[PDB]
């Protein structure tokens, strides 16, 4: 099995903030469905993963973000038990990563349905340091100044990011699903 | 549930007709398993479009052909349940369908590992009548010379086609799943 996807009442306070975030730029649309996923072996390496970061960062906390990405209903099963593999379509770029956005707005252009109803994640991602990024990029590159040290993800901008590219699967749990309507 | 794969034995007419069609084009390759799909919701589909295209060519049999597909081991079982969807990944071109070609060396390219074990599918797809493609069709175009007909199926060369693109689901059952190692 490996998953459970839990419907949220639409009166809680976990929905209202997941809500929140998705109407921040998508208000003309309507939320039909939010579900938390809960995938314990995802959110074991997640932690791991986490707890890497922390020790590399002096033992301070990572910087950690929630970050939409627009799918197909026919994958978020896929997503929600395996994580999300840029390696299952390549990209054709600021790097050879999965692609995550602050904005659900600019997410929705990749929420494909031929239906009214469109899927979108909210994902948990650790972003670490980031720097901007470049479509050659198959990793992070070397942080300048540092013999033995390379940033966490890629980025669109430094100063104001909107766009992160993530190269290592551990630094992604899936933690919601959000079903909405155009109309 | 929804489909099994069975693994063929290694002495079974059925194992050697897949593995001549593979071996024809990667004889430096070591074939480790070949599983027949059993997805009878995934057939009965096929079956039916096969019948739609037998009666809209005069009753007769419909241009059907065994072509490879290059995939990453982690969607193999969603392709088992749920079939080819270009729409998962979109294409980035012959169409915006989903690609098989007729030489396993060519779909190799598509099947990424980061270990020694390749995975590829051998399907089966209806090709019907087809025309070359271009980058912009999201359909197979109209049939010259006919007020309703268009084509089945766009391809490189009519003389000679290679590659295969399929815009229906219903054109394609994945028949075979091909492991192979590279040494
Ligand atoms: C510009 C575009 C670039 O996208 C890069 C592709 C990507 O990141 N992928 C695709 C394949 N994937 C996956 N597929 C199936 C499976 C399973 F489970 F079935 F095997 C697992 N993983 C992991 C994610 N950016 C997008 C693309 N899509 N959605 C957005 O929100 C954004 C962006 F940029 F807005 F964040
Ligand atoms: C040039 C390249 C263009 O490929 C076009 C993409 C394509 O056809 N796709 C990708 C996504 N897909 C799928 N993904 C996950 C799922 C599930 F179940 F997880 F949801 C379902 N469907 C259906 C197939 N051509 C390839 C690409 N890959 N492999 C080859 O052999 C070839 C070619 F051309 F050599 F045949
Ligand atoms: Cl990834
Ligand atoms: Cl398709």
């Amino acid at each position: 099995p490996g998953f459970q996807k839990i419907t949220l009442s639409s009166s809680s306070e976990e929905y209202q903030k997941v809500w929140n975030l998705f109407n921040r730029t998508l208000p003309f649309y309507f939320v039909q469905k939010i579900e938390r996923v809960q995938n314990l072996a995802l959110w074991e390496v997640y932690q791991w993963q986490k707890g890497q970061m922390q020790k590399q960062n002096g033992g301070k906390a990572v910087d950690e973000r929630q970050l939409f990405h627009g799918t197909s209903a026919i994958v978020v099963d896929g997503i929600c038990q395996h994580n999300f593999d840029w390696r299952v379509c390549g990209v054709h770029s600021y790097g050879k990563g999965s692609y995550f956005a602050r904005d659900a707005a600019y997410s929705h252009h990749f929420s494909k349905s031929d239906t009214q109803t469109h899927t979108m994640f909210l994902a948990r991602v650790l972003v670490g340091e980031f720097v901007r990024g470049n479509a050659s990029f198959v990793r992070p590159p070397a942080k300048e100044g540092w013999s033995n040290a390379f940033y966490d993800s890629c980025v669109n901008s430094v100063s104001d990011p909107s766009i992160f590219v993530i190269f290592e699967k551990h630094q992604v749990y899936p933690e919601y699903v959000i079903q909405y309507t155009t109309s």
